[PDB]
């Protein structure tokens, strides 16, 4: 097709080839092609990219250039008309805890990140795009439709910058533009440890030979650790509160502080690593720091894998689970473990699971203080509410006792995200995640809804009436066809999420196929999959079998009352048990005999 190995990634990689541990970058996982699944490479293309010029320009870039004979509608107009809603009453998922939404964001951050291009440290373009809304090069602003309230209060557009792409960072015109995945495709806790050697080391505590991750020295959570602050400026977490001056955290993944409950979950996983490394020291006093770090890292990675595949994916995929992710059959080196470009949009189904508020709960799981419940938007890049307002525990209780938002054809994305999103370097709580998602679909050259329907062996509606039948919704289908004149033009993010949910699941048939295929691949094609014979010992695997998010909480907070099944909707005190009833991770099988 085109250069089979296009230039400008890191070349200085040598594979140990016998190391019992994953690299940080993901390289060396697949022995026959060591770059597969490695960070900072092109996202995989399950289907050829679709750009208006066939190479790099997104559909919607040139006003006259149609898609299949029709103009593509403004991202912000699709957002207003279809995505938005007013009434938060009744939107909550009766049988999914708030943790269910949160774990999805965690897994997503482990698997993919396509960062915005750089090309201007001294950049004024950064200001030309934001101030003047003039589209050029990497600046691809989201223009407001006429009648948009933001036009009255926010100017002519929301700034938006095109995703980074492989080889040159300046645009290339021989083959199709490929966006970068900056994190490791393997489900491997890279959101905790980093995907770059440079970060992985800064995150570590190399002052003591105990294999610990560095912790905050400024602040403590009633004797429990926080992540270290990221001390680089300008910091958006300091920006959102001038007076508090609390910086964002520094985790293995840069997005850790985007919202308080993500920072919260990252805090729990950091604690788990240090806890694991302490127990591993007790059992093996002869183990050096590097061994301790690696062995703890490897345990945490298995923890993430098991929670994800045993607890999370079955309640996302429902009846489709078995169809796409059959019981494990061992490592298959013929499988491409790379995250596909389309998956990074498919996994965005989580955006419709996010509720409008976040609660802090006390020991009786009752409102913690007068302002117990807060609007989600005041919690973007908010670390001060953690450090200066009771720590992680009240937030973890809310994660357990409150519900995710239920996806709803008439109520897709809360205005907390739709109208009030805060983006770093940008000053207002006035962005639209839904518009961004749609603009990004186009930025990434996504094939349309029907191309993916075909990919998944599903019917391809061509008329209003066909789309009504597929979506089981007359009003939604009319709105979609009014804006997109053919279902062929419907951006995949909105198309996939518009479909009614499969039995015992939380996504439609199209998404279950795109997600199902991807997760099957990341598992089957991972040489370090926790259940691949030889990765762990059989005795170790028996111990790992009993990990639970309930136990993670017990072990790493001062919560003593937890539900057995943390992802379902649980109410206190009935669905909650004392931690003493909860299975523990038995680290005995990690005892390594020297004599
Ligand atoms: C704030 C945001 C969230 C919570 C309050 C949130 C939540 C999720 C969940 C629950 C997801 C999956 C179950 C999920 C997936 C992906 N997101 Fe999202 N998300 C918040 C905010 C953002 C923002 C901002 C972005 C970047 C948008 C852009 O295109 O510029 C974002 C992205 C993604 C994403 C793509 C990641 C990538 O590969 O680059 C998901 C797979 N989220 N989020
Ligand atoms: C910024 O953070 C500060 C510091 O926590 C918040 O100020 C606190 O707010 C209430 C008063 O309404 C008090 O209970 C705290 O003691 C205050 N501290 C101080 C130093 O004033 C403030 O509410 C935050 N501001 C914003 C805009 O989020
Ligand atoms: C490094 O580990 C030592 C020993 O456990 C501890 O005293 C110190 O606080 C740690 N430093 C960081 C930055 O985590
Ligand atoms: C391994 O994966 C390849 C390609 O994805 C597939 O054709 C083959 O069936 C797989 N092997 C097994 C044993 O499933
Ligand atoms: C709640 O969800 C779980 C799976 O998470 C399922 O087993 C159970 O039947 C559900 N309850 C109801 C009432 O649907
Ligand atoms: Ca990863
Ligand atoms: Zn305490």
């Amino acid at each position: 097709s085109w250069e089979v190995g296009c230039g400008a990634p890191v070349p200085l990689v040598t594979c140990d080839e016998q190391s019992p541990y994953r690299t940080i970058t993901g390289d060396c996982n697949n022995r026959r092609s060591p770059a597969l699944g490695a960070a900072n490479r092109a996202l995989a293309r399950w289907l050829p990219a679709e750009y208006e010029d066939g190479l790099a320009v997104p559909f919607g870039w040139t006003q006259r250039k149609t898609r299949n004979g029709f103009r593509v509608p403004l991202a912000r107009e699709v957002s207003n008309k279809i995505v938005g809603y007013l009434d938060e009453e009744g939107v909550l998922d009766q049988n999914r805890s708030l943790l269910f939404m949160q774990w999805g964001q965690i897994v997503d951050h482990d698997l993919d990140f396509a960062p915005e291009t750089e090309l201007g440290s001294s950049e004024h373009s950064k200001v030309q795009c934001e101030e003047y809304c003039v589209q050029g090069d990497e600046c691809f602003p989201i223009m407001f439709p006429k009648n948009d309230p933001k036009l009255k209060t926010q100017g002519k557009c929301m700034p938006f910058f095109r995703a980074g792409f492989v080889c040159p960072t300046p645009p290339y015109q021989s083959l199709a533009r490929d966006q970068i995945n900056a994190v490791t495709s393997f489900l491997d806790a890279s959101l905790v440890y980093g995907s770059e050697p440079s970060l992985a080391s800064r995150l570590r505590n190399l002052s003591s030979p105990l294999g610990l991750m560095a912790v905050n020295q400024e602040a403590w959570d009633h004797g429990l650790a926080y992540p270290p602050f990221n001390n680089v400026k300008p910091s958006p977490c300091e920006f959102i509160n001038t007076t508090a001056h609390v910086p964002c955290f520094q985790a293995g993944d840069s997005r850790a502080s985007e919202q308080i409950l993500l920072a919260t979950v990252h805090t729990l996983l950091l604690r788990e690593h240090n806890r694991l490394a302490r127990e591993l020291k007790r059992l093996n006093p002869h183990w050096d720091g590097e061994m301790l770090y690696q062995e703890a890292r490897k345990i945490l990675g298995a923890f993430i894998q098991i929670i994800t595949f045993r607890d999370y994916l079955p309640i996302v995929l429902g009846s489709e689970m078995q169809k796409w992710i059959p019981p494990y059959q061992g490592y298959n080196n013929s499988v491409d473990p790379r995250i596909s470009n389309v998956f990074t949009f498919a996994f965005r189904f989580g955006h419709m699971e996010v509720p409008s508020t976040v609660s802090r709960l006390d020991e009786n799981y009752q409102p913690w203080g007068p302002e117990a419940e807060l609007p989600l938007h005041t919690l973007f890049f908010n670390t001060w509410r953690i450090i200066k307002d009771g720590g992680i525990d009240p937030l973890v209780r809310g994660l357990l006792a409150k519900n995710s938002k239920l996806m709803n054809q008439n109520k897709m994305v809360t205005s907390e995200l739709r109208n009030k999103l805060f983006q770093p370097t940008h000053k207002v709580h006035g962005f639209d995640l839904a518009a961004i998602n749609l603009q990004r679909c186009r930025d990434h050259g996504m094939p349309g809804y029907n191309s993916w329907r075909g990919f998944c062996g599903l019917s391809q509606p061509k008329t209003l009436k066909g789309l009504q039948a597929v979506l089981k919704n007359k009003v939604l289908a009319k709105k979609l066809l009014d804006l997109y004149k053919t279902p062929d033009n419907i951006d995949i993010w909105i198309g996939g999420n518009a479909e009614p949910m499969v039995e015992r699941g939380r996504v439609g048939p199209l998404l279950a196929c795109l997600l199902g295929r991807q997760f099957q691949q990341i598992r089957d094609g991972d040489r370090f999959w926790w259940e691949n014979p030889g990765v762990f010992t059989e005795k170790q695997r028996d111990s790992l079998q009993k990990v639970s998010f309930s136990r993670l909480i017990c072990d790493n907070t001062h919560i003593t009352k937890v539900p057995l099944h943390a992802f379902q909707a649980n109410n206190y005190p009935h669905d909650f048990v004392d931690c003493s009833a909860v299975d523990k991770l038995d680290l005995s099988p990690w005892a390594s005999r020297e004599n």
